[PDB]
């Protein structure tokens, strides 16, 4: 794959139509806190209740990876992996 790292800042990627918005019950500050496909690291959420929404005209947003106020636990952004 090829994916942009956002080291030292938040992701903030606007979701594209058809894309999943990842939600983690355990990690998210609340249920508006979401991760994009570049960022969501399944290893962070092995023991967690995770769900996806799909981006449409009415369900939109931006990825919260790297916004420390959105997350209870440290995230390991998938983009950072080698
Ligand atoms: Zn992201
Ligand atoms: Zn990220
Ligand atoms: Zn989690």
């Amino acid at each position: 794959g090829s994916v942009h790292k956002h080291t030292g800042r938040n992701c903030g990627r606007k979701f594209k139509i058809g894309e999943p918005l990842y939600r983690c019950h355990e990690c998210g500050c609340d249920d508006t806190c979401v991760l994009c496909i570049h960022c969501f690291n399944p290893k962070d959420h092995v023991n967690h209740h995770v769900c996806t929404d799909i981006c449409t005209e009415f369900t939109s947003g931006i990825c919260d990876c790297g916004d420390e106020e959105a997350w209870n636990s440290p995230l390991h952004c998938k983009a950072e992996e080698q």
